[PDB]
């Protein structure tokens, strides 16, 4: 027992992470088959980073202008493309360590693991989650642009983020590997709004179940409350809106601790209401909404 | 910017993990040369954990007895012996993918990352602390047991954990690599009392100032103290004494932001004496005491 953030195993995407450089800018790239992939503002000086014609930048762009490093071991760049805002460099050498992959675009709830790199060299692992502004709230320093989020199912790796930027409040904003934005966010450096970060009021569900999974139960009380009562709650507080949908992917968690959805809800309903009085859940005295249903049956299960 | 709990890296350590059975019992190993670390108590039954005489289950076991698996491939074994607590099984072949390694023991208060393991399949990763009575709070099923420990200097991993046991008040117990349990503690399935767990003082200074370095500056006060006040306060809260040692070791985030760290305990102090009146710090409305001065400096220089 006991309750962690816990990241996937980080080898599998370790011996993806490359560095790439082009002119004066190093960032991380993620090699997989003979592809790089990596964010497009390496083509930019500091000066473009407010106003860049990508086009026009790239255009000034030779095969030979792209250096790729694998440790030591230097890749030959054979062709260069644009989508979206990614760079996918063409190589003539497949990655001999390339997973089972696949790309993924996930959905705000969601969570990932993250492998913070620099130089394309791999520094830590962590787990986030995509908030419902699109937003990370992760550890990005200036270099670590390029580095990426994935889940593991089995042998399969899923990658779901590419780190490109830090809004001035402090969070984060990247791609899908295919360089879709999350978010409404574009890679200039501007001043851009985020919308007002709710709570993923599924997740505190879970991580109200993996609680009293693990002892913590001085929050069970003896009040139901239906789904509708427990929206208006909700959103009195900024929470996700809960639909039945939610209240099925909590099904197997309700009948592993034969507790129901809705008086779980109850539960939530009265911390909302009344806070935790000083009190603590599974140590924290927050109300915890970074782990999805799955990330709790997968740590109570093994 | 942004901060958060991060985990080394697993890579170099997932490729030593194997898996080891005897009779009936599996458990996780650590494969490093031509040796296989892992718990003893692999050599028992469900009976024997009351009270099991080690030497006596041993003798009973021949090199045929244990079953070393590395995902298909599997080891011969050649030889076994007993170090404190610890099985060292010689195998024929050594371990194509052994990193520089290092055995070390670590202090209280001092973190690592744990690879948690089943059946000698990675599962997941995450950064804990040596409590100072010498339990760890992590997230660990049966079968974990044999799951390592470790910190990443560069190129060559420090391992310093190995896991054995959860205690009945649902914390964990373990050895450093030669088999010496950390803390009081014996493997066998009894009560088993640890003491009283304080707070890591030192910890708590070097998390305040990654969140002075990451914006959180509401906690910044206009007292000062004296070290020796300091520590009154602190052993009235359950704290870690504070030792000149400690100041030494916050000096360079004292410099980094050009906060004197007796201010900082001022500022600690003030928090201890009237809490945090719903405030948050980095997120969290504990005072978080898992970060050493050296993990927030890691992580904010990358
Ligand atoms: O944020 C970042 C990156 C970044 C990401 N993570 C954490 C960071 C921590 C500190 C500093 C920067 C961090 N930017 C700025 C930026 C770029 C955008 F595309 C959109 C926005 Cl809103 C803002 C960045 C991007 C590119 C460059 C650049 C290119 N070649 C030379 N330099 C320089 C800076
Ligand atoms: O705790 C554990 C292990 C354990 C560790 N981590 C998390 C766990 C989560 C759930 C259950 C067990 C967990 N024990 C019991 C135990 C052993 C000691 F050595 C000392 C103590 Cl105080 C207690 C264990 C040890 C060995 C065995 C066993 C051997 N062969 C057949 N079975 C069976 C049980």
């Amino acid at each position: 027992s006991g309750f962690r953030k816990m990241a996937f195993p980080s080898g599998k995407v370790e011996g993806c992470m490359v560095q790439v450089t082009c002119g004066t800018t190093t960032l991380n790239g993620l090699w997989l088959d003979d592809v790089v992939y990596c964010p497009r503002h390496v083509i930019c000086t500091s000066e473009d980073m407010l106003n860049p014609n990508y086009e026009d930048l790239l255009i000034r762009k030779s095969n030979h202008n792209f250096l790729v490093q694998a440790g030591n071991v230097q890749l030959r760049v054979i062709g260069h493309s644009m989508q979206n805002c990614v760079l996918k460099l063409k190589v003539d050498t497949a990655n001999p360590k390339t997973p089972k992959y696949k790309f993924v675009r996930i959905q705000p709830g969601q969570t990932f693991s993250v492998l913070a790199c620099y130089n394309g060299s791999p520094s830590g692992v962590y787990q986030c989650a995509m908030r419902p502004n699109f937003t990370i709230k992760g550890s990005f320093l200036n270099g670590s642009c390029g580095s990426v989020g994935f889940n593991i199912d089995y042998d399969c790796v899923s990658f779901c983020y590419m780190h490109h930027m830090e809004l001035p409040t402090g969070v984060h904003a990247g791609t899908d590997l295919e360089g879709n934005f999350y978010g409404p966010f574009v890679d200039r450096q501007t001043a851009q709004a985020a919308g007002t970060d709710t709570t993923i009021t599924v997740n505190v569900l879970a991580w109200l179940y993996a609680a009293v999974i693990n002892g913590d139960r001085w929050f069970l009380n003896r009040f139901t409350t239906t789904l509708n009562d427990f929206n208006l709650v909700a959103m009195k507080y900024n929470y996700e809106p809960l639909t039945q949908d939610h209240v099925d992917i909590l099904g197997p968690l309700s009948a592993q601790t034969g507790i129901a959805v809705l008086d779980m809800c109850a539960s939530l309903k009265e911390l909302l209401q009344n806070g935790m009085n000083g009190r603590t859940i599974l140590g924290s005295a927050l109300l915890e909404d970074e782990f999805t249903p799955f990330d709790v049956v997968r740590q109570c299960s093994g």
